[PDB]
């Protein structure tokens, strides 16, 4: 009855830099390709609340919200969630790093529930979501081995 979506990918680099790199919100316009700007609002102790704004989407509509953070580098996570939920009734985050051979396994999970009367249902915003983020997932990927690359 609640959507949610799994993603993982594999990171030919060491946790610290996959870890730096994808924690540094104000990166994120660069990281994301459906970022315009990314920034930190303020901290409360374990965590933080931040802006996102995006570029115009599929449609041309351009998003802007405000979500939660606790990055918790001691235990190889970061869990965040929607403050102003838009279309959704809640979204929720949860991001893992795993050491393996040769890299890092990053794993990205979505849980959320579209609004009723909300543009999307579950099931499409699921597709959606899926294909945006092994997209990205991607992306970040290659960013993180050219720096690898680039340190070495």
């Amino acid at each position: 009855m609640a959507a949610r979506t799994d993603n993982s990918i594999v990171v030919n680099a060491p946790f610290e830099l996959v870890w730096d790199v994808t924690n540094d919100i104000e990166a994120w316009p660069e990281l994301f390709s459906e970022y315009a700007e990314a920034e930190i609002l303020r901290q409360d102790g374990d965590g933080f609340d931040f802006r996102l704004k995006t570029r115009p989407d599929a449609n041309g509509r351009v998003w802007e919200w405000v979500s939660h953070a606790v990055p918790d580098k001691g235990s190889r996570t970061v869990r965040a969630h929607r403050v102003e939920t838009g279309p959704f009734a809640y979204m929720n985050l949860h991001w893992t790093y795993r050491a393996v051979a040769g890299g890092t396994e990053m794993r990205w999970v979505q849980e959320f529930d579209m609004k009723p009367g909300a543009p999307f249902d579950n099931a499409h915003m699921t597709a959606h979501l899926n294909t945006t983020t092994r997209a990205n997932m991607e992306r970040i990927k290659k960013i993180i081995e050219d720096r690898h690359r680039e340190g070495q």
